[PDB]
This record gives structure tokens, sequence and C-alpha cells, in this order.
């Protein structure tokens, strides 16, 4: 047949499943993708005026402690030695971040040793016991105290969730957000970097296989009856929206979206670092990205007098908005459980598997999407394709 | 013969020359080393109470942009992804360091953008033109201004050189010590790391070759007549003290030395970072090293409640002191030039080559010592050994 497997959507989940079927099982794979490009939200592109690599669906930082995933992705791209670091703008000062000896010195006004800082945090957070916290605000305060909470957590969180923190689950904070050293590496994972030639090249390499066919600008729901009629026995891996697949018969799942305001400025350097969080309520955006600093190794390909920045705004996803993060209200969790029963039935009657961020109503980092695809491949598709 | 080449001293210079003669030319090499161990000052050892890897002749950080040197050293050890970062203690606060947007924010009290910081530094340093500077103090001020100079440069420099900065060469500062971004990587080199199994294992691996013989606890001047009588045609590579070789016939070359005060403390973490500079005059030492933080990958081999620190004191080297840094007074430069003429004559009459830090009266980083040895090997010894 012209294909043995259909994959709907070309994000990291779809690409991984398609590439494994194609290279490990020698199967013909047809990838159907609604957008004009591969890669889903991890896709990146050159900004036209400067040539700087930018993102239109959020900045993407790759990090993992999963060696199998790391070895896998390195078949398709090399990675730079980039290490993500973040700074937090509060009341006119850029603080070292996350909370650690650096921020503590800057904020409380003098140097605390590791043991002194531990004692300071005990004092500050004495007010509430975390076992007694009834919401996010109380849980946060019970861990780090009111001054730290009100300076670095309250408004940022309120901007991100569009909700007063008094009205968020205490379960949204599960550990001490404070380091008792000067380590300001943002991620804690064994492996980290950015694709040397950009995400578009990486993701394109995954789909670049003699056994893989890609059809862009193609909505699964517009072509599915025709495609499956060509080969009825071919399974489908669907990574599109779960609720939309079942015609919203159980309701609309709720998502948060993001607005990106991207500007080219006539300066070589706007903030001197890739990411600046804006922790104060007076700024509508949660953070600014300056894309050139993600690839300092490309400095003589970058313009000396221009730079691209991007401001990030968070809000509820309405119709026409890109759905990015599941809201997960108990109402959402309910209709999800109902959709899971429909999906499971659809798998056994129609050989349609559900995966990925949209297909399962679950936020997935890139390495988690890859791990999840590797697992579906190993545990389900090898058997379904013989 | 029992050896084709004699190498005096087993620092990075000696080891490199010995290993190249042994592996590339297939020559028998005898290494003579005065101390009880290999490696010269780069040698490291376990502290007995904690097992933590420490140094007795200064902390050693490996960094280079020389790819040939990098590829060479990786034949003998793997390197961690360690990146050196330093903090500067001034008036009770730990500043981000070297001078950049971080320090500038902390010190001047609010966030300066890259362009604003450039303008601030122009204002601050307007007082003196660097073309008019007559000493180190003026040259420093002409570049970064009096407040920055007096807070972070004056006392530290005075402690290191044991001299008022008004009495040091304006030529000791040759570029703007300020970054207009948030990058606080201490070194600017392409390659950087620490030997995964420590310096002792690395340096021991260099000498570990079927063609290499090592004699520790052996002073060249006590054994040389006997050794050379065994094989008169064998060249000598001498990395011992240049002036001592010629019986101080032209005077004693002047060196600075260091005192190290090493303590085991009953805490798991003293300062939360490998190196803290102490920039104020009230502290006699220039910096404190906390050795465990150089190898965070060894954390579950390190004790949870103890740590080794080391305070570093600088002073003129007297007899009995380890000579570490050439002072290079014009008086020193004079007798050096005289010793160079003696050495050059000794090379052509006695086949004794002079290299390394002590042999040439020149401070050499490890990669520069290796590069210098590789060059002497390529340009002199290949010919001298055929
Ligand atoms: C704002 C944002 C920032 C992120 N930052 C990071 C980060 O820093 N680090 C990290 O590791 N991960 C990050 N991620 C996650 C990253 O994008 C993952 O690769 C992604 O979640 C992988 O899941 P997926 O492959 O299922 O998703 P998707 O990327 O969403 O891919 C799904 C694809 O299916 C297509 N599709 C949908 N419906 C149809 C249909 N009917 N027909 C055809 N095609 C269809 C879509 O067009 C899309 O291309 C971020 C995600 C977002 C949204
Ligand atoms: C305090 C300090 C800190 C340093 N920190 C760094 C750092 O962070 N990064 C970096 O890249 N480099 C650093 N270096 C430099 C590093 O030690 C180099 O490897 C060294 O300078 C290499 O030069 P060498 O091999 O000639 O020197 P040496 O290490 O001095 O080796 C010379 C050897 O010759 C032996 N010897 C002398 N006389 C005789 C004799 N008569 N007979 C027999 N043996 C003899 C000595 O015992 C010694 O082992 C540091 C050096 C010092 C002193
Ligand atoms: C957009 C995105 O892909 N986010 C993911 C990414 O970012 P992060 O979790 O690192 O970024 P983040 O800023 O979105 O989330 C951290 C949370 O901590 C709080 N906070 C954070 C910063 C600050 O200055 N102040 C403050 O209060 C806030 O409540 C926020 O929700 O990696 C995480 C760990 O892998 C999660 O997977 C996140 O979902
Ligand atoms: C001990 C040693 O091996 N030093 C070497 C190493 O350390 P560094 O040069 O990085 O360390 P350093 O502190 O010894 O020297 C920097 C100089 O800047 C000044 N200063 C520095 C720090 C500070 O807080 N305040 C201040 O005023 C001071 O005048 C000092 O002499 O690498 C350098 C670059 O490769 C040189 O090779 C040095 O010789
Ligand atoms: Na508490
Ligand atoms: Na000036």
């Amino acid at each position: 047949s012209d294909f043995d497997l259909i994959v709907v959507g070309s994000g990291l989940f779809g690409l991984t499943v398609a590439e494994r079927a194609a290279s490990q099982l020698g199967k013909k794979v047809l990838i159907v993708e609604k957008r004009s490009h591969l890669g889903g939200n991890a896709y990146s592109e050159a900004e036209p005026e400067t040539g700087i690599e930018i993102h239109k669906y959020g900045a993407h930082l790759f990090h993992t402690s999963n060696k199998r995933v790391w070895d896998y992705v390195n078949q398709f791209t090399a990675f730079t030695g980039y290490q993500h670091r973040v700074f937090a703008m509060h009341n006119g000062t850029a603080y070292q971040f996350p909370m650690g000896l650096g921020l503590i010195n800057q904020f409380f006004g003098r140097y605390y040793t590791p043991d002194e800082a531990r004692e300071l945090i005990k004092e500050q957070s004495a007010e509430i016991d975390s076992k007694d916290a009834t919401n996010l605000e109380e849980k946060a305060i019970s861990l780090i105290g009111r001054p730290l909470y009100e300076a670095f957590i309250r408004d940022y969180t309120a901007k991100q969730w569009q909700t007063d923190p008094k009205e968020l689950p205490a379960g949204n904070i599960t550990r001490l957000p404070v380091r008792y050293n000067f380590d300001n590496r943002y991620f804690n994972d064994t492996y980290e970097g950015l694709p040397v030639d950009g995400y578009a090249q990486w993701l394109s390499n995954m789909a670049d296989h003699e056994n893989i066919e890609v059809r862009l600008d193609t909505d699964w729901f517009e072509v599915r009856e025709d495609l499956r009629a060509q080969n009825p026995e071919a399974p489908v891996v669907y990574t599109g929206p779960l609720d939309r697949y079942f015609d919203y018969s159980e309701g609309h799942l709720g998502w948060r979206t993001l607005d990106f305001e991207t500007e080219v400025l006539n300066t070589g350097d706007f903030q001197g670092t890739p990411v600046m969080n804006y922790n104060d309520a007076e700024f509508p955006y949660t953070r600014i990205h300056e894309f050139r600093h993600f690839h300092p190794e490309r400095e003589d390909r970058h313009p000396k007098d221009k730079t691209v920045i991007m401001k990030e705004y968070s809000r509820f996803a309405e119709e026409g908005d890109e759905p990015y993060y599941p809201i997960n209200t108990p109402s959402d969790r309910e209709m999800l459980f109902k959709y899971r029963e429909l999906a499971d039935a659809e798998t056994e009657s129609g050989k349609v598997y559900f995966g990925g961020r949209l297909g399962t109503y679950q936020y997935l980092d890139m390495h988690m999407a890859i791990a999840s695809a590797l697992s579906m491949f190993d545990n389900k598709l090898v058997d379904a394709l013989k």
C-alpha cells in the first residue's frame, strides 16, 4: 500500500512515532499536518529583518534527564552547550533567579551563608504551616514567607493564571522553591541545550526518511474518509484535539492561551540576557524574551544594531485562539474522563490511537512528548503494525 | 640505552614533552622529579577526613580556546562540564562578578540596560583619560570610575601585589573590565572543564607509558653527573628554576608566593559556591575556595555535614617558599635576559633545553604550558632525537 500508518499532526509526538515506524519497522508512514509547516509548536523560523531565529508559539528550551530520549534526539540534531538562566525584574531591580543565596542577598540586603539563609527562611515561613494551607497564596507563604511571596510570586502567578492566588489550589506548590547556594542554573536536568541549526532543521530531519510522506496544510477531518478508504487496515495515531475528535459531544475542554507581541528594536542588545521575568503587576506581560541571546554562538551572523524581543501575555483561550495549557478545572477533569472512555473505544473499534498534548489534554515538554511517543510505539504500535 | 631523553620536572610541560617523545617518537624517557608526586603544582589529592579533592599549590581551573591542546588533553582524561563562576564579597554583600549588568545593578542600586550601563560607565570614567594614566590606580579609574575601582579593585589588588596600586604599572590593565550583559561565565574560552577523576589521575595517565620511567624524590642537581654519564648523547629538557641552574651567577630572580590556610568545617556548605573573592582590606586573604563545589557531580561521595575550605594569602617569596608568580621588576627582566643567553649557550654546548614556568621565568596556565611543550617538541626535540 501507499502507507501503512497514518499520523495526524507533526509535533514532537507525531514525528517520533512516524520516525520510529519508518526506521525501525520499515513501514510507510503518512503524516497529515494542518499547519503550513512541520514541528507543531516547537517550530522556529528566521525573523525576516534580522535573520534571528525566533518562535511564534512560545520559546522552547530543551532539557532532560532521560538518557534514552537524549540519545534519540541526538540522532537528528546536535545541541549547543546552552544553559538556561532567568532573571526576575521586581521594583526596578533585576534579581538573580530562582530564589537562592543571590536573590536573598539582593532582596534582604546583605549576604546570608547557606546555614543563615536556611534559618532566615524558617523564620519567614513560620507564619503558616503548609499542612494548614487552604490555597496557593497560603501554601506559598507557608514555605517562603510573605515578603518573598509578595515580591516574586503573587503578581506573576496572578498574571499567568488570570486568577487571584487566594483562589488557586494549595496543590499547585509542592516543594520549597529556594536553593541554599549560588547555583542559578534554571533547569536541574542532566542534559540540556538548543538545536545547533535551529528547531525547524531538527524537526525537518526527523521527518526526512524514505518511508515518510508529509502532507502540510491538510486537516485530518477533511481528508480522513478518503485516506482510510485507500487502506482500511492502517492504524491512525491522532495528536489533534481530543474533544474536537468526538464533536464536542461531552463539552469543550478548557485551555489557556498566550499572546506574543514581537518587536524589532534598533539596538544590538535590549536586556543582556535571554529571558527577563516581570514580576510586578504594573507590567501586563509576564516576561520578555530576547531571542539572540539563546544562540550567542551565532553572534557574527546576528545584526550589531538590531534585536528581536517578544513580550508574553497569558489569558483564557477563546475560539480562534491557540490552545496551549490545559486549565484542568474539576469540570475539565470530568469531561476528560468521559473523553478517555470514548477514545479507548475508538482505539479498539477503529485502530485510532490518541497521544500528544492535544490528543490527551495534558501539557507535555518536548522530552516527555518524545518519551510518551517512544512508549506508545514500543507498547502498542509494534503489535498493531504486524 | 636505558633512556634516550631526560626530562627534569613533571609539571604539565615536562609531562607533555615526555609523553610526546615516548608515544610519537618511540623514545625511552626518564623523568626526574624532586617532589614525592607527579604533576607539579596542578597535582591534587584527597583530603583525609572528608575524601574531598583539594589542591595544596593553588586551585586549578582548566580552560582553553586552543583545539589542538583540547584534543590532546582529552586523550588522557575526560572533563566535566564545569563552568567557573566567581562572586565578590564587598562590604557584607556577595556581588555577581566580573563587572557586568548584575554587579552594576547591585552596586548602583537599580537595573541598567546594556545601553544605559555603557552610558553610566562613560560618565563614571570621564575623570581620567587612559592615555594620561601614570599608574594602575589611574588606569583603572580611567576605565571604570572611582566608585567601582575603590570597591572591587583597589584593596584586592593591594593584597595580591603587596603594593599600593599608585605604584603599579598602568600597563597592568589593558582592557575594559566590564560586560554590558548578564553573562557571568568567568572564562571566555571555547573549552572548559575539570578532570572527571581529578588532576592526580589525569597527570598520572600522561606519564603512564611503556617508554616512560619516573623517579620521584630525586633532585636533578644531585643525580645529573651520574645520569648523563650513562648516555652522554641524551638531551635534557629542564623545567627547574632557571637562575638556580646557573648557580645564581646573575642574581636571584624574584617571585611571589602564596600561603594556603586549609580547614575542615563542621557544615556541609560554607559559602554555596566554589570561589568567593574578598575585596575589602579588613580581610587578610584574597579569596576563599570551597573545594566540594568544584565537583558537584560527586555529591553523594562527599560528606553531608563537613566541608573543606581554603583561604589564600599572597606575599613575596622568601627562601623556603614555593615560587609561584614572577614579579618581573625591571631588575628581574635584566637578569632574565642574561640568563637567557646562558641558557641558549647551554643548549648548544650541553643539549639542555629550557622550558616551563620555572625554566623560563614566566607564568604559564596549563594549556599554555602544554602548547609551549608541544611547540618545543615539534620544533626542537624531534630533530634533537634523531
Ligand atoms: C507556549 C509553549 C511553550 C513551550 N516551551 C517548551 C519548552 O521550553 N520546553 C519543552 O520541552 N517543551 C516546551 N513546550 C512543549 C512543546 O511544544 C512540545 O513539543 C509539545 O507539547 C509536544 O506535544 P505534541 O507533539 O503532541 O504537540 P503539538 O506541538 O501541539 O503538535 C500537534 C500538531 O498537530 C497538528 N494538528 C492538530 N489538529 C490537526 C488536524 N485536525 N489535522 C492535522 N494536524 C492537526 C497541529 O497543527 C500541530 O502541528 C512548549 C509548548 C508551548 C505551547
Ligand atoms: C597558585 C597556582 C595556581 C594555578 N592555577 C591555574 C589555573 O587555575 N589554571 C591553569 O591553567 N593553570 C594554573 N596554574 C598553572 C599550572 O600549575 C601549570 O600547569 C604550570 O604552571 C605548568 O608549568 P610547568 O609544567 O613548567 O610547572 P610546574 O608545575 O611548576 O612543574 C615543575 C616541576 O619541576 C619540578 N622540579 C623543579 N626543580 C627540580 C629539580 N631540580 N629536580 C627535579 N624536579 C624539579 C617541580 O617539583 C615541579 O613538579 C596555576 C599555578 C599556580 C602556581
Ligand atoms: C510555558 C511552559 O512551557 N512552562 C513549563 C516550563 O516553565 P516554568 O515552570 O519554568 O515557567 P513558569 O514561569 O511558567 O512557571 C513556574 C511557576 O512558578 C511561579 N513563578 C515563576 C516564575 C516567577 O518569576 N514567579 C513565580 O511566581 C508561577 O506560579 C509559575 O506558574 O517548565 C516547567 C518545568 O519543566 C513546566 O513544564 C512548565 O509548564
Ligand atoms: C592565580 C592564577 O593562576 N591566576 C591566573 C588566572 O586568574 P585571574 O586573573 O582570573 O585571577 P586574579 O584574581 O588573580 O587576577 C585578576 C586581576 O584583576 C584584579 N582583580 C581581580 C579580581 C577582583 O575581585 N578584583 C580585582 O581587582 C587584580 O588586579 C588581579 O590581579 O587566570 C588569568 C587569566 O587566564 C591569569 O592567567 C592569572 O595569572
Ligand atoms: Na511554615
Ligand atoms: Na576615561
